[PDB]
C-alpha cells in the first residue's frame, strides 16, 4: 500500500514518467489478492489512466482481460457486463 500510494501522488503531479518508472517494482511481486482484491483492483486502475494518455490501445485490453481475478468481480453483473464489454471494444 505505501509503494502504490504515491502514484496517485504523482499523477496529481502530473508527472507520467516518474510514474512509470516507478511502477515497474510491482510488477514481479503479484499474488497479493489471494486475500486483498480491492488491492489489486485499485492497482490496475492506474495503468489504464497512465497509458490511455499517450496512444497505448493494447496494453490496456491485458489490463481488462486481467480484471478476470476472483468471482467477487464477475458475479455483480450490474458491473461485470461493462467489464467485460470493455475489453472487446478496445481490442
Amino acid at each position: 500500500e505505501f509503494i502504490l500510494e504515491q502514484m496517485r501522488l504523482c499523477l496529481a503531479v502530473k508527472d507520467y514518467i516518474r510514474t512509470q518508472i516507478i511502477s515497474k517494482k510491482i510488477n514481479t511481486k503479484f499474488f497479493q489478492e489471494e486475500n486483498t482484491e480491492k488491492l489489486k483492483l485499485k492497482y490496475y486502475n492506474l495503468m489504464i489512466q497512465l497509458d490511455q494518455h499517450e496512444g497505448s490501445y493494447l496494453s490496456i485490453c491485458k489490463h481488462y482481460r486481467a480484471i478476470y481475478d476472483t468471482p467477487c468481480i464477475q458475479a455483480e453483473s450490474e458491473k461485470w457486463q461493462q467489464a467485460l464489454k470493455s475489453v472487446v471494444l478496445y481490442v
